């Protein structure tokens, strides 16, 4: 039933085709089918890319037609007639399936090809429907990118018959697997979302598609927020990616020493460190765990990170900020008293027991430093140290044994802090050596028996000492050029929050240093 | 008229004598004359130490006699019987002229002879008055410690006479030279506060006088605050002591890079950083100006600060946070558009110029650095030298002249600053090869001609690099034990708030691991 033009128009887009196509039939003795193998006969005719041929054995639509290549049995099949406004959807279809290309995005074509679940759609149409192609065409170009996906196209001239028995009441009108997909004009990209719950992952294929950084900073405490904020403000591309925004001061409550704040709260400040990094342009990335470095091979190369959630990043220049771990004793009742009487900073916390009686955990010069500081201040200090001696400076064991209101016990491992539902009371020890079970009235246990910078993902990477800090210069630069690092996972003397944010512009500072003596065309 | 305990008593009192007394009087005929002369013979007979004298033609109270040495004409005088309350005071003004010591407060004593003005006291007793022997006793103590300082006691019992002359109708009644000073219980403590408006400067002997500090910090801006914050948490005895609380942020309006704060401003900061201080323990000194460090001469020793004012601090340790200035063109207009246009610092006012032409000032280095950095966030820069060409690393020349929004001008000398009475619109300038005159339309203009730290004062003292800065470790240790600096007038590499109080922190921190490392008994 093709006209002069459609038949002459129709031999121009078939001299398009590179591959050998098949259109294979299936018919009864209706005036309709005679009207389709005609039409299929006319096509044949206009190449030699194309032969037409019948199984009428089949389990499918009396009259339609599968459009495969030779051996396959993929591609869109049409039920009744394929011309009226579906014209150019037939053309289509033939085109596609003897390799001229979609005008589509590459990139949804790609996820088409790659999609897991089984799906049997079909659609209905009649001739006249002035909106039905884009819908038809939509989904044809779906059967010939992905076997799993098919598709007949349903002319309800023909079937008038079917269109009653599903209540179709508007067309274009589409269905999956037996149920009713939606009706109307549904663009390709609607359609794709529609069907694929798909990879959740791919804020993980959306991180590798993003573009290279100037910077990007590894870690969100107030390091990273503080060199982010400094990025920014230069107008440079800045990412900033970490496991939980807000870093350490998150899971604290009282903080006296943010300089000009008398007193603020961990959770206010990393509140208030989001707010003062969304003022800038800065790419936020929250729970991701970067997992390795990879140096530039070059000196205007790119640095990479690679995150646990296997996705890859890039920058000319990288930050990293990723803190560290206070270690925990691990016994009944800390987590219970975190922030209650259980703390891991004499700076931090000491003011706060003026006239009680504390304890230090740990023998090492972190823990005899800080027994010490609280010494000073406190009413009374017992340090508690778990080996046969102590592992300080003899010059500060002197000094701590020189004081008038600590002790010292040797052997002693800590089994149990004790409080009153509300804070710490006590704490409970055994001898390491009898066994035995001891007993201190306390209200302050201070844990010093090691930090643990969160640094082992670079292990080869960049330079470290020997307790796992990355080492820095005074201008935060490591031992690899465009690789700063700030705060307390780095050799900084001293870890605290103003400390670490003033690390942080520094870094950030350097950085940009290094971007702008390092281009050379 | 002596009695036969006073008589008695006198006698025992009197052999305390290590010096010379002698009693000059100036009598007339009257009864009370002869009395006081029979009295005057009766103390000389109880003591070879005393001799009793006459001279009775001297311009003065008839009766009256002097208290002195010999060859003085120094010491307190008493006019009328010296008996009744007085009693005590007699016996007390002989005390003091032959060598017992005063019960008093010595610095007081000391105060007393430093005195320069003259002065003729006066005080009106009568011998019945319960309440006047302290005054008197006062009074006479000081005619004793200072020859300036004349005194006359006045029995009223003698001159009811002059009582009326001068009406004075309650006693003890006192005159300074002529005029009337008071009246009633006046403590020495309280006379000698009236009377010496006397040196102001004790700020100063008031400095001299203060304890060592477990640690002394030079220079209140940032730095020096956050280290004051950190060390008195600790505990220690810690002084900050500046030119002018604040420092460099007292001059500012707009600061965004505080981190966590979006917005505030110099003022509202540095106020902030007052309040924050002043909740602990924190001996603040304000417009005092350091102008020599002296190290300790052995380690477990002293160091000492001179202040211009002449005073001198000591310290177990030392934390010097001057600062720095940035020079100034020098042009008329500058100081009328400081933070109105004309700025000093493209890291802290960069962001505000999107869109506006601005220029930078010095082809050094840091102005170089500059106009790359605001080039990439402004519509076009200038940069102008002074020179006849720059002082830049080769690398940031080339790299500044890649670009296509910036234009360089050589030997240029900025002659004028130019606004509209509310903010810059323009700049002016000399070529100092032809002497002819440009103008340039702008909005900003950068002034990066050179940092100057505020350490010229510590020449020879501690260690500072080619630019001034002093030289510290990570730890903000100088080449000197025991002293630490933070901030601007470091080596740090860039010069910012929360930079600048992260070092305080750090040198705080650091002083203190200082302090208790040393000691040794
Ligand atoms: C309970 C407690 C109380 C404290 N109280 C005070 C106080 O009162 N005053 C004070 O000055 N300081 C206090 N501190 C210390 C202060 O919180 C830290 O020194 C500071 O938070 C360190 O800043 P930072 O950004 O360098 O590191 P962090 O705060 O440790 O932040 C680093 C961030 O990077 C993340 N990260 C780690 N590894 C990776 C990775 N591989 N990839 C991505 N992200 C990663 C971490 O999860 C964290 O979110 C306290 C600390 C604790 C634990
Ligand atoms: C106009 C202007 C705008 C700025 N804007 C910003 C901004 O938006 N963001 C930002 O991060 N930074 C900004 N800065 C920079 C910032 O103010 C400084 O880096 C910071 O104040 C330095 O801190 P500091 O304590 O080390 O030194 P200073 O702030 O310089 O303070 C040192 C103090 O010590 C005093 N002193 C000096 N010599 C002596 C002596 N011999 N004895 C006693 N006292 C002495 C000084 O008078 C001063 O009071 C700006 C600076 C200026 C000038
Ligand atoms: N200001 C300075 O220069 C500082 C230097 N340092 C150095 O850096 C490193 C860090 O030192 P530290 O943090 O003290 O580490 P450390 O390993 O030297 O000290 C840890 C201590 O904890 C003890 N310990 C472990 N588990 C215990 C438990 N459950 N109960 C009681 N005690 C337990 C160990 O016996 C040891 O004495 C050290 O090598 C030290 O020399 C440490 C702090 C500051
Ligand atoms: N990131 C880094 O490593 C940095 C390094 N530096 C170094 O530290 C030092 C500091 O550098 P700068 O501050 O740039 O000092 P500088 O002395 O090198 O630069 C000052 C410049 O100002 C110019 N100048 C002076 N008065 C002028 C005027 N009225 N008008 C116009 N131009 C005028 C001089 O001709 C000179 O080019 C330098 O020695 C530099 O090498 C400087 C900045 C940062």
């Amino acid at each position: 039933m093709l006209d002069t033009n459609m038949k002459t128009q129709l031999k121009a887009y078939l001299e398009k085709l590179t591959k050998p196509v098949e259109l294979i039939a299936t018919l009864d003795d209706s005036a309709k089918s005679a009207e389709i193998k005609e039409l299929l006969a006319e096509i044949a005719e206009l190449s030699d890319k194309v032969t037409f041929k019948e199984d009428n054995s089949l389990p499918v639509r009396k009259p339609s037609f599968l459009i495969t290549n030779p051996g396959s049995n993929q591609g869109p099949r049409f039920a009744g007639s394929p011309l009226g406004h579906e014209f150019t959807s037939l053309v289509l279809a033939l085109l596609w399936t003897g390799g001229h290309p979609s005008k589509e995005a590459q990139s949804l074509l790609e996820q088409i090809r790659h999609i897991d679940g089984d799906f049997e759609f079909e659609t209905y149409y009649s001739l006249s429907c002035h909106n039905c192609p884009d819908v038809v065409q939509a989904l044809n170009l779906m059967s010939v990118l992905n076997p799993r996906i098919k598709h007949t196209a349903i002319d309800g001239g023909t079937f008038q018959n079917e269109i009653t028995d599903r209540n179709v009441m508007g067309v274009p009108a589409v269905f999956v697997n037996g149920k009713e997909f939606g009706q109307g004009r549904m663009t390709l990209t609607e359609i794709v979302a529609k069907i694929d719950t798909g990879a959740e992952k791919r804020a993980a294929e959306e991180l590798n598609k993003r573009d290279a950084y100037d910077v990007l900073i590894v870690g969100s405490g107030p390091a990273g927020a503080a060199a982010a904020i400094y990025s920014a403000r230069k107008g440079i591309r800045t990412g900033l990616m970490g496991e939980r925004f807000g870093g350490q001061i998150l899971d604290t409550v009282d903080i006296e020493n943010y300089i000009s704040v008398p007193k603020t709260e961990g959770q206010k400040l990393a509140g208030a460190l989001k707010v003062h990094v969304d003022e800038y342009d800065v790419d936020v990335i929250d729970s991701q765990s970067a997992s390795k470095l990879i140096p530039a091979a070059v000196e205007g190369g790119l640095h990479q990170i690679e995150t646990a959630s296997g996705a890859v990043l890039k920058a000319r220049s990288i930050i990293v900020a990723t803190g560290a771990k206070w270690r925990n004793m691990n016994v009944p009742g800390e987590d219970q008293y975190r922030t209650k009487g259980v703390t891991y900073c004499p700076h931090c916390d000491g003011p706060l027991f003026k006239g009680k009686r504390v304890a230090v955990i740990g023998g090492g010069n972190s823990g005899v430093e800080a027994a010490i500081d609280l010494a000073g201040i406190v009413e009374h200090v017992t340090l508690l140290e778990f080996a046969p001696e102590m592992k300080a400076d003899q010059v500060l064991q002197d000094k701590l044994r020189s004081l008038k209101n600590v002790d010292i016990i040797l052997n002693a491992q800590t089994t149990e802090v004790k409080g009153d539902g509300s804070k710490v009371v006590g704490l409970e020890y055994r001898d390491r050596v009898s066994g035995d079970i001891h007993n201190i009235e306390l209200a302050g246990i201070f844990v010093q028996i090691g930090l643990l910078p969160n640094t082992n993902w670079l292990e080869g990477a960049v330079e470290r000492n020997r307790m796992g800090e990355i080492i820095i210069d005074a201008k935060c630069e490591t031992n690899v050029k465009g690789v700063f690092a700030a705060g307390d996972c780095t050799t900084v003397p001293y870890k605290q929050i103003i400390i670490a944010t003033g690390e942080g512009a520094k870094a950030s500072l350097s950085a940009f240093d290094y971007l702008i003596r390092t281009k050379t065309a």
